[PDB]
């Protein structure tokens, strides 16, 4: 038993944790900006989690360890002193302009500046902010201008990715964070998954815009403007409208986009039933064909790159069927057409995704065909939370309202797509069906479930036994691949994610404060949400779904097939 007094108060504890972790854990205050995921910024630390322990001084608390008979202050005049100080000294390398930020309303930064009333010794008010910002990505953009140099982007894609894209760099004598030799990202290894965006404080880190392509769209009269969002959406843009987390806000978003202007509201989980169509029907045949084996998913354009740029060898392995975003995006400027009389060349499409990283799949050269982009623009969640506000719709007392049903309509399995493990569920519960010609009742295959890092599951296809694996994940697609862990045995299909915990915890999702990251198991409670759509739908096979079944009937034909496979597919060869 340890004896430790904290502001005068007693405490006994049989625990071996830090300071911060049992103060938080006990309702103490303590302040903290450079540690998450479990490390602090070791070279160059804030101490704004400074605390004295009589006897020792004035310790960071991140990362000093409780001990019997410690007595700690972390409020005394000293203590607030230093904190004060080291924000006031991070004052003078920040552009400290609040009202057109992006993380205005939530900004960690900016809560510790009120809270120690800190005041820069000198304000900083860059000129020329060009020689501060990097835009040139088609996914990610740095402003200097608010770098706190903190390392939590440094740290977060070092452990979520092991790629470390995001470097420590002395440009010009001076130290700042960006890619390797402070090239554009996408020149680089980077996956464009945008994590180092989601452990970033303050707005110094953020997605590539595609707000004026919407705005520019929505304003041209000769445009008709279609948007359709990713499953992970619905279950967490509720989260920036202070409605809590785990909140199924489905109808209050198609409510909110027709409020915006769009002409027609329909979902990117109707584009996941058609990638499982497609990809399903690829497996079977694949299993016809002894091979190749494994086939990998494609859908992830953050895997996509990290095959492309450390395995380049399974990118033939990789599954031809598009994207639920490009397989989608193809199918508004064909079959969409065919039923509204549309031109497709007026037909602008535009998507809301939980990732940076499908802003890059949307403008890669070869995603079009006779001169029309699959996808003309991809906001982020973020992104359009930003659009609804500005618009002041008040989103949180919205009535529901239904998709507009041609390409809106989907299933139970298009549902889970946002979840790690949904992609390969989804793909099983057709690929069965298909493969022994009958409607199996017993869908849910909950081994591939869950926040593992590495899944497996054998499942029974035909009266012959397969492997299948769901790496949750970039840095466990690397360990799956560098342990030999691949060659266990024979994997059939794999699913890849590049984002721990899939879409729902993705690049472009709203950001989480540290504090409520310890206390909501943020990866489960947003997948809950896509899990309980799927258990409450009355179609829970992509091959139901009734406005595909007549899409491929009326326009496309047999899947994989003809029209089908001409158009809905895509092959990487570097
Ligand atoms: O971003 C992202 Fe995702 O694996 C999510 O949510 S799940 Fe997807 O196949 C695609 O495209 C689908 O459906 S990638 C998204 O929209
Ligand atoms: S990053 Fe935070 S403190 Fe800095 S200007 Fe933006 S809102 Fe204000
Ligand atoms: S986008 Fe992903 S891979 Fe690139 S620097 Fe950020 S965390 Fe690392
Ligand atoms: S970009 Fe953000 S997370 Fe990275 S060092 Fe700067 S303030 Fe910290
Ligand atoms: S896991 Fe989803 S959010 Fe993350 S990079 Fe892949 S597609 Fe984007
Ligand atoms: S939060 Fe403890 S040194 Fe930064």
């Amino acid at each position: 038993m340890k004896t430790i007094i904290i502001n005068g108060v007693q405490f006994n504890t049989d625990e071996d944790t830090t300071i911060l972790k049992f103060a938080r854990d006990n309702n103490i205050d303590i302040s903290a900006l450079c540690f998450l995921n479990n490390c602090n910024n070791d070279i160059n630390k804030c101490e704004i989690c400074t605390v004295e322990v009589e006897g020792t001084g004035l310790v960071t608390a991140c990362d000093t360890l409780i001990e019997d008979g410690m007595i700690i202050n972390t409020n005394s005049d000293a203590v607030n002193e230093k904190i004060k100080s080291r924000i006031s000294q991070l004052l003078d390398i920040h552009e400290f302009k609040c009202g057109p930020c992006n993380r205005r309303e939530n900004c960690e930064f900016l809560k510790l500046v009120i809270k120690y009333k800190a005041r820069a010794s000198k304000p900083f008010l860059p000129k020329d902010k060009t020689e501060y910002v990097d835009e040139r990505s088609k996914s990610l953009t740095v402003d200097r201008t608010k770098c706190l140099l903190c390392g939590r982007c440094v740290n977060a894609c070092g452990k979520n990715t092991e790629t470390y894209a995001m470097k420590f760099l002395n440009k010009n004598g001076k130290t700042i964070i960006g890619a390797e030799d402070e090239k554009c990202f996408d020149d680089t290894n980077c996956l464009l998954c945008g994590q180092c965006i989601i452990a970033c404080p303050v707005a110094a880190l953020s997605e590539k815009s595609h707000m004026d392509r919407v705005k520019n769209a929505l304003n041209a009269p000769e445009k008709h403007v279609i948007v359709a969002m990713a499953p992970s959406v619905r279950a967490s843009i509720g989260e920036l409208f202070n409605m809590g987390f785990g909140v199924d806000v489905t109808g209050k978003i198609y409510t909110a986009l027709r409020q915006l202007g769009f002409d027609k509201i329909f979902d990117i989980n109707f584009g996941a039933d058609m990638t499982i169509m497609e990809e399903a029907t690829e497996l079977v045949q694949r299993i016809e064909n002894n091979g190749p084996f494994p086939m990998f998913t494609s859908c992830c354009p953050g895997w996509v790159r990290q095959a492309e740029n450390y395995y380049p060898e399974l990118l033939n392995n990789l599954s031809s069927a598009k994207s639920p975003q490009q397989i989608f995006g193809t199918a508004s400027k064909t079959y969409y057409p065919s039923i509204s009389g549309l031109d497709p060349k007026n037909v602008f499409t535009v998507t809301v995704m939980p990732c940076t990283s499908k802003k890059f799949e949307a403008d890669r050269p070869q995603m079009e065909k006779d001169g029309l982009r699959d996808i003309d623009a991809v906001i982020t969640t973020r992104e359009l939370a930003k659009m609804i506000k500005d618009a002041k719709i008040p989103f949180a007392k919205l009535e529901d309202s239904e998709a507009d049903p041609a390409m809106g309509e989907y299933s139970g399995a298009g549902a889970i797509f946002g979840a790690t493990g949904g992609v390969m569920e989804a793909a099983l519960r057709s690929a069965k069906d298909f493969a022994e010609n009958a409607e199996l009742e017993d869908i849910e295959y909950k081994q591939v479930r869950g926040l593992n890092g590495i899944k497996e599951a054998e499942v029974e296809i035909n009266n012959n036994k397969y492997n299948v694996a769901v790496i949750n994940g970039a840095s466990n697609l690397f360990k799956f691949m560098k342990s030999g862990m691949i060659n266990e045995k024979q994997y059939h299909f794999i699913e890849v994610m590049a984002c721990h915990g899939g879409c729902v915890n993705g690049g472009g999702q709203p950001h989480v404060n540290p504090k409520d990251l310890e206390k909501v198991d943020i990866k489960k409670v947003r997948a809950s949400v896509l899990y309980n759509q799927d258990e409450h739908l009355s179609k829970r096979k992509s091959h139901e779904n009734t406005a595909l079944v007549k899409m491929y009937q009326n326009y496309f034909g047999k899947p994989g097939e003809g029209r089908a496979h001409e158009i809905l597919h895509f092959k990487y060869k570097k």
